[PDB]
């Protein structure tokens, strides 16, 4: 490749840029267009365009894009030949002889190849510096690896800077922009009050309002969500603070689907309207999925902290306590119930006039293909409805919950998304002490493990108002059945493989512990089938 | 009761308290004389005493600490505060008010004579009426309420000689509450960094001592004798010193009980048994019967970059300045008694590296038996720094080892700690993968190490890279570990075991290899019976 002669008396170049990471070849790839001393970089649910320049006579690097709004926003970096670089020897590529200059940027090593064997000037990565050259290549820690692989001509002399830098930013600024930019956020609850005040769901629901239920800890909206959820990724974000209530209470994020004749707004409205569970103890509405009747898909299972914000006056020596809690999950697997018009709830159990503060917003981040897949709720044993006189789950004490669904299609590697705490906030109820829990289907045993959580300690600056004991511990310190005050308990995906059409059956056996003094174990276990 | 104490110069009142029903161990005697009221229960712990003055209008608390130390704390009340009238009522044949108020969401109420002129209460922090505190119902069903009233025919001067060291509430019960707490200090804002340290060939107890490259620190530490009666944590503080990224962590103990440990492995790494892998062999990684593999405490992700970075502006986050990290290992106690090495990683090639304290600390507990603990594998690369290969045997081989034990083991368990491996998009950081456990060649369980509330700790990220889709590197769903955070031990129950021989084997269909791109995992597990 005679590369020096071909470009002599070019009036430009092109240079095309590959990137690899320890050999494999990464997708896409980026056009350095140089002519003078401007350049102009390229690559090759609306996406900025973005494109970066450099001025070697004024010493500018900058970046540039058109924002899905046709905004122009730009940040303009002056930069001095050289800075921060250290010799560091000699190479070839492309047949060219090369400086190697050697900087580090945030704990990474970087080696920038550049050549001075051609009449032009240029850089793929100004961020890094700008060495007085054409960049052939750059190495990030000895493995990530930009590299020309083709320089090419140019007939025609031409101007590459753009018409207008719009709107001037710093790096910061202009970063956070693009970034955010191809983001679709959904508010859904701002600091909204979660109380028990006897609230009742009206007899006309709008769409986009904020309605309480279950006698105030339940909130309700209707929200429109994107039409289609594909090549997304799906984020819930939730923001906490007591605005009264000291205790740690089960927090919830869910949704309800109207799939089938009946759906969790008509148990909102009437516990005993939908159908139940028939336990051996008795009937317990609401909780399992059937042919007429869909229970809630949860989100997040989450805890409060013990009065954030609220009882920041308490002194503890040694902590520092927190203005507000955020819990973040990813529900992308969830997608087909995030979809179209969707009633989303927010669920605080509690008792106080005053209670808690709750933010509710959905993330949908651009994603590689990513097809929706299907999610169907099969039970959940949360007690959305305490504050209106719903029972305690305790009938996991001699019975198993069974439920059975139906499939119109085979499904490969179906999962059960399953969440699930146990409680009984005693030394020997089941929020302290290890229970298993086992899962059937279709009269097979697929998985039993116990769920536990020792890491609450990690939280203590969450908790203003826990309980602190004699022997130097905080409530919000102790170990527990699959939670800690102050987080969110995380999804287990339990494998279930292939399952053919037609009806299943799946249940749930979980050793409760006895009753004590009046005071009863309970489990809150959810769990919809992705397919 | 009327009747025998008039013109008695003083009374003596037994409180008894009750839940729910269960009247409660042990009580409250309450001596009143004049104006003041001595209180104290009824027969290593600290003697806790309560009083109150109602001429001056305080209520105290105080203690003599086990060391001889003698504290107190004086809180000024006014008659009634929070209190509402609530009606009429009887106890003990004497009439009384009732008054509510309520305190942190709890309703309390509290009945009070004038019947008799003596004034006292149990509970003066819920609040002090101005006559004789008969009984005091919280929630309607935590009830302390007098029991006896007995008649003193002499006055008595019922304060203190001392209050010996005069504080406020909240510095009073802090300080009686740790009374009890063991604190054993192991490292403060120690070094932890790529800069070649070997381990040296003398070892003191109480030093500190660098290895492995620099990304090991030991310590060997005095531990409590027995960890019996106790629930035990291990705390952990990090900033990063100038290390950019999410490093692995591990807080680790080193048993000598056998031939060889994990302190022949730093010194060494050929030195030691290795597993035998198709690949490979790999040294250190499991338990023999002449060497032990370390165990893990505790498995940590940091940050990226934590403190050293927080000069980084990202709108709508601001940064933690440390992280810590809390876990309850107490099933682990017969590994935390006596002499100790204890160790911390955080894997980097960063010259600063990173800055870790660390602590355990022994809470007194109910009656609670020291078990077994004995460990069995560990696949972190703890020696990383000193050309430990990762341990990538997965994508053909089971991780397998056996173990022998003298006699039944009950309700055995596995403290199984796993994290996956390999940063790329068809790496096992990012791709779901299962772990099947297998004994005596049947499966236990097999599930999948997953995290999806990593977007949780965005602000101790203050150098993840911010993706053109809007999420961040620490916000990504990961294999079982979140940059920032603990990952939780599985207990993965094996039942009941016989004496005698036993294998035990871990498969991961771990991804594979991308040009020098490698997924690996890294798990550990010790027995507890």
């Amino acid at each position: 490749q005679n590369l020096q002669k071909k470009v002599k008396n070019a009036k430009g170049i092109e240079v095309i840029y590959q990137s690899s990471y320890k050999g494999k070849i990464r997708p896409g790839q980026i056009k350095m267009t140089v002519s003078g001393n401007q350049v102009a970089l390229e690559s090759v649910d609306k996406q900025p365009v973005i494109k970066n320049y450099i001025d070697y006579a004024g010493r500018e690097a900058y970046k540039w894009a058109e924002l899905p709004d046709g905004k122009i926003i730009s940040a303009a970096t002056p930069f001095e030949f050289g800075k921060g670089f250290t010799p560091a020897g000699e190479g070839k590529h492309l047949g060219l002889n090369c400086k190697i200059a050697r900087t580090s940027i945030n704990s990474n090593t970087i080696e920038v190849w550049y050549t001075h064997d051609i009449p032009f000037r240029g850089t793929p990565q100004a961020n890094v510096g700008v060495p007085d050259g054409l960049v052939l290549k750059v190495v990030r820690n000895g493995d990530m690896i930009q590299e020309a692989s083709a320089i090419t001509p140019l007939k025609k002399a031409q101007a590459l800077l753009p018409d207008s830098w719009g709107e001037k930013m710093d790096a910061a600024d202009y970063q956070y922009t693009i970034n955010q930019s191809g983001v679709i956020t959904i508010p859904v609850f701002d600091q909204q009050t979660i109380c028990f005040n006897n609230a009742k769901l009206p007899d006309t629901l709008e769409d986009g309002i904020t309605y309480s239920a279950g006698g105030g800890t339940l909130i309700l909206k209707k929200v429109k969500l994107p039409e289609s959820a594909k090549n997304r990724s799906i984020f819930v974000e939730v923001a906490q603070y007591s605005d009264g209530d000291a205790y740690d209470r089960t927090g919830s994020v869910f949704v309800i689907p109207t799939d089938k004749k009946q759906s969790f707004l008509d148990a909102i409205r009437n516990l005993k309207s939908v159908p139940s569970f028939q336990a051996k103890d008795g009937n317990y509405p609401a909780l399992i999925s059937t042919d007429d009747y869909e229970a809630p898909v949860e989100l997040m299972r989450f805890f409060t902290g013990f009065g954030v914000r609220k009882f920041n006056h308490n002194k503890v020596k040694g902590q520092h306590w927190v203005d507000s809690v955020i819990y973040k999950s990813e529900v992308t697997p969830l997608a087909s119930q995030l979809q179209g018009e969707v009633w989303i709830g927010a669920y605080i159990g509690n008792w106080d006039a005053k209670g808690h503060r709750l933010s509710l917003k959905l993330k949908y981040y651009p994603d590689d293909e990513r097809r929706v897949n299907k999610a169907m709720p099969l039970f959940n044993t949360v007690n959305y409805l305490e504050q209106a006189g719903q029972a305690y789950p305790v009938f996991f004490l001699n019975d198993s919950l069974r439920v059975r669904f139906t499939l119109k299609e085979p499904a490969k590697n179906a999962r059960l998304f399953y969440l699930t705490t146990g409680h009984g906030g005693w030394g020997n109820g089941d929020e302290f002490n290890q229970k298993p829990n086992t899962v059937y289907l279709d009269g097979k045993k697929v998985i039993s493990f116990i769920p536990w959580r020792d890491d609450c300690g990690t939280y203590r600056n969450s908790n203003p108002c826990s309980g602190n004991f004699s022997n130097g511990l905080s409530s919000s310190d102790l170990s527990r059945s699959n939670w800690c005050p102050g987080t969110v308990t995380t999804p287990e995906y339990i494998y279930l493989g292939d399952l053919e059409a037609g009806e299943h059956t799946l249940s749930v056996r979980i050793p409760q512990g006895a009753p004590e003094g009046g005071s009863n174990s309970y489990w809150c276990i959810s769990g919809t089938l992705l397919y």
